């Protein structure tokens, strides 16, 4: 009798600590606006000392519970997609569920990059769907302890976030996630790397500091493809909706970059203006830009029955994916 | 037209490093027959200088894939249950799938210590039923380069291993996975944990070398806290699959301790010969036991169909699951 999930409450947040461009700018001796020329970024927010990721994570979700007026009982999965948990051991989910009070609760990480979230997402709709039961999503990163300060075209991009959806078991069809696509290619692997602190460099005494930290090692190389896994992946979804890009009441991109959100709008014929963009003042937090989004986009003007969304994201891996969602 | 999935394929991996009980206890100051005693465990295989996560976990997909006499165009999705991916960017998944020539496949990573192959399992199982396609399920950790060598109570249990499983759609109903139940408790979370590495100390230079290895900080607490979730949920599945223990054919706990899977067998009334245990020579794999001695199972005594199987895990976290699986 569960034939699809709704999206029935959304949240998101942010640490305190909002860095404009200007002071990037100054650390690596650009002039002004650099950096807003090049991607679209005004400004982001940056992890503060101690802030965590399971504390990031439950706030985005508490609000999206609460968005959800759901009971807390009502909550079977927390699935919680993130590049960086608070530790290597455990994964950060079960400490967000038991934060969250959701006593209930399965939980487990997703690391995909971001691709995260869209990966959560559908195989959350997958559980909602067989089991019958709300899943919390949750997608959080703190990139900011990964940037390497040296290295522009990583530095000037990557920010901090959570932001959360609320699946719920709907009995109707043809609405809830119309379509999916999950796609990898790992022949561009290196090209967004930590080098340290996997099993195979695992980090050790003396070991050089920016092993820890992310390197994007061609970052033109990285933005056709990530162009094409986004543009390639929202056509096969559309198809197989059978939509075209004018059903599209919003299009939430992954927040990579201004530059690269306008080359796939171009790609797949979709307005700017349907374009929902918060690169602006939040950056790119990986998995988290595309929940942050619904959140933001929500408050904004509240999500109407009958309106199609399109989700898309790439991201290290490589990894990409694509949903459409009919609210 | 889907309506449950079948396992298909099985495979199993080890590095080549025989570690026999009496080389830790050397190590450990420990008398002869001291580990066996204590956990049943009589030797286990670590990974030499050189090995990957991805490596060990191709070997076990690549022996799937073939026992699975599977096209590798029909793998639209491969699921990595792992604790020690290769880089903590990006996930491992995208290169297994690149490596085993999955050319349609997304890929990512799972995070759930253990439990991982559970959850893994159940939302492979969602994915299957829900776009009727084949997805490959991995399980794979190289836990030693993460063992705090001075630590007894986990240097003489965690191993290196692969296990791996292929999930294919099939019409029938009344078949498959029967019954799942995924649970978290995240009061427990402290329990078995990494210090430095996520988000909430990240890796430094200068850095004490202890804070990048596995703490079980209370083995007596952590052994009735598991031994608790793995029987709940077991109950549970078993109730919801309207089966007693009487009904099932091979019961797969994952494999922490010899002890402890007597304990969850006694409490749930389940024959030691109804019990599948390859902790003796394979130790303590985390997410990859359970597949692992699946695989190894079924190539001692084919699954037949009617077989019906329990397979119960729990972890740090803490996590547990219990999925009831009919051939
Ligand atoms: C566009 C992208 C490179 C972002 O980085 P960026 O903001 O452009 O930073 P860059 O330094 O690389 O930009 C190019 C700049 O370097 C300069 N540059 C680089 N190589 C140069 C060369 N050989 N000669 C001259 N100038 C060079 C460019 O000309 C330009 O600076 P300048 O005009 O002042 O000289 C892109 O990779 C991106 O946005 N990736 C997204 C991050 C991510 O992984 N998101 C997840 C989904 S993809
Ligand atoms: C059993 C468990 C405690 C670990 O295994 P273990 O080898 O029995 O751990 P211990 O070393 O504590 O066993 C008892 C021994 O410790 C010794 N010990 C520990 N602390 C001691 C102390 N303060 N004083 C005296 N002896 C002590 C006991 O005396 C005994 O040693 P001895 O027989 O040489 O005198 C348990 O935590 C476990 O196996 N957990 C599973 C691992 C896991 O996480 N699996 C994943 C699913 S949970």
């Amino acid at each position: 009798q569960t034939r699809s999930s709704r999206m029935a409450g959304f949240g998101h947040a942010v640490p305190a600590r909002c860095v404009d461009n200007a002071e990037i700018e100054a650390s690596l001796g650009l002039e002004a606006g650099w950096i807003e020329r090049r991607t679209g970024i005004r400004s982001r927010y940056w992890a503060e000392a101690g802030d965590t990721l399971s504390g990031l994570a439950e706030r985005a979700g508490r609000m999206a519970l609460e968005d959800a007026k759901i009971n807390a009982d009502d909550i079977a999965l927390t699935l919680l997609a993130t590049s960086t948990p608070d530790h290597l051991l455990p994964p950060s989910a079960p400490l967000l569920a038991h934060r969250l009070g959701l006593t209930r609760s399965g939980a487990i990480d997703l690391a995909g990059a971001c691709s995260g979230f869209l990966y959560a997402l559908t195989l959350a709709d997958g559980f909602v769907r067989t089991y019958g039961r709300a899943v919390l999503v949750v997608a959080a990163n703190i990139l900011s302890r990964r940037i390497n300060p040296a290295e522009r075209a990583s530095a000037v991009l990557f920010a901090d976030a959570a932001g959360a959806v609320v699946l719920t078991p709907c009995p109707e069809v043809k609405r809830g996630v119309l379509s999916a696509d999950l796609v990898a290619d790992g022949s561009g692997y290196d090209l967004i790397q930590i080098a340290a602190g996997g099993s195979s460099q695992p980090f050790s005494a003396g070991m050089i500091a920016e092993d820890a930290l992310m390197t994007m090692r061609d970052g033109r190389e990285v933005f056709s493809r990530a162009v094409a896994l986004m543009t390639n992946t929202s056509q096969r979804v559309l198809h197989e909706a059978e939509l075209t890009a004018a059903d599209i009441s919003r299009f939430v991109p992954h927040q990579a970059n201004a530059r690269m959100s306008d080359a796939v709008c171009g790609n797949l014929g979709i307005e700017r203006e349907k374009t929902v963009r918060t690169i602006g003042s939040f950056g790119n937090s990986s998995a988290a830009t595309i929940p942050l989004s619904l959140s933001i986009t929500n408050a904004e003007r509240p999500l109407a029955g009958g309106e199609t969304l399109l989700l898309t994201a790439a991201g290290a891996g490589m990894t990409g994916g694509a949903v459409v969602y009919r609210v």
